[PDB]
């Protein structure tokens, strides 16, 4: 019943993303060497309201080991200086100057990351995540995000939040998120749809009950649904997907032995 | 039956905090007003060097910070690797309350800081400093008398860390956790593995598929203890305590190593407890 290898990714982009993954998956390259390369298609920034490019990145592997960045300036690959985290340091977490300090310690290059059309807008004004099964039965997963969207400098977002963006568990499965920050943050979204399938959910049963779980505390706080987009994509180590959303419009490319596509998710909003 | 109002602490400097959270608990007051006032005390003492004011630095010399609160309605602020004040738990209550936003690091959350009228001090005593030049936490959650949880943790672990690195402190799910419909918990230790485990989040998973707060402390430390073993590691090398709180007042906890004790102060009085360990 197995099926593998398997990547999914969130959005348009993810088809692209997905082509690279594949090259490495395909070849019986590692869950870890996919998603790597998978995210690094994208990453090759809106800036923050001070005009700084500040990018966040996570990586999880088949092993519970884990590498994270956020509000990193300067360096192109956040995803890679996440992996250097993971395999050179004892920590999980570096964040700000330090993880620019280390990055540049290991060799990453520091660049301008803000194009003269950006910075223009900026003026005028005044997320990818991947999770995949190796032909080893071995998960693991990557996500990165570039768009600050004028926010405050040194706001952190879901994506190098381990649990909220993104969360692999070896034994069970993965997860990768969708939607505002701050909502799968205070919800620690990817967690619970693993920890729901490791309660023997499927991925799409996980990923639509965390979803109303998340709608029913939406409510609880006194907001409308309408103002907030949350949203996963799931596996489990059999290969089976899942996905489901707050809101009707998202959509994921997933890539196995049928190829490449992009599918669109259940959704609670009716 | 429920037990409240409530505050447990970690550690055994955690005994004399939850006296100033009871001074806020004992009145009707707040939980969320009654944790922050807690680990404010821990904050503001030079002598806990874990914690705020005091705290030994990174590896550079930089006295950095961490905090994070939740209330019972899911609102949450966070700050992370924050240099030159005092009080990270208020400057993350400040983030809750008055952005939008729910995590602010580095040098944007000192600036937010200053924004909001937090003075700029130096954070590094005379003391911190000598052991540094020679080399070369606190959890509270709380029950109130209205029956809602809150829980604040705030650190400045772990000692000549690289510049930059943050633990479970600041991060909610892994440091801290609230559901005001099922439990609270709160972390501390080797931050790295509760991050890796997200463990508050278990506990409070763990809390609504039916654990006593003690089995979920439990369930979740033994969660950890099997990931150091897959991971090739030694359990000796590790500390990790969790304690928890549901929505009757029932409490528990559970860590790697002994050594560790909590604090809980309940209507009968202040109690220092010594919870049951995995590494036997």
């Amino acid at each position: 019943t197995t099926n593998k290898p398997i990547v999914l990714s969130t959005w348009n982009f993810g088809l692209h993303a997905n082509v690279e993954a594949w090259k490495v998956l395909s070849k019986g390259g590692k869950a870890l060497d996919a998603v790597e390369k998978g995210v690094r298609l994208v990453e090759d920034g809106r800036p923050d309201r001070d005009g700084r490019v500040t990018l966040d990145a996570c990586i999880m592997d088949e092993n519970y080991n884990i590498g994270s960045v956020a509000c990193m300036e300067h360096i192109k690959n956040p995803i890679s200086v996440a992996r250097a985290v993971m395999e050179k340091t004892p920590h999980v977490m570096l964040v700000g100057d330090g993880a620019l300090e280390f990055a540049l310690s290991q060799g990453f290059k520091k660049e301008n990351l803000l194009t003269a059309e950006s910075e223009k807008e900026w003026k005028e004004w005044l997320t990818i995540g991947m999770i995949a099964l190796d032909a080893q039965g071995n998960l693991s997963g990557a996500c990165t995000t570039s768009d600050m969207a004028y926010k405050m400098h040194g706001r952190v977002g879901d994506s190098p939040i381990i649990g909220a963006g993104l969360f692999v568990d070896n034994e069970i499965g993965a997860a990768t998120a969708t939607g505002h920050g701050e909502e799968v943050i205070r919800t620690v979204g990817t967690h619970l749809v693993v920890e729901l399938m490791n309660q023997g959910r499927t991925p799409q049963q996980a990923c639509k009950e965390a979803v109303e779980r998340i709608v029913k505390i939406v409510n609880r706080r006194g907001k409308n649904l309408k103002d907030i987009q949350v949203g996963f994509i799931a596996l489990n180590k059999k290969g089976e997907y899942g996905a489901y959303c707050i809101q009707d419009g998202f959509n994921f490319a997933v890539h196995d032995q049928k190829g490449n596509r992009l599918e669109t998710p259940g959704f609670a909003l009716k």
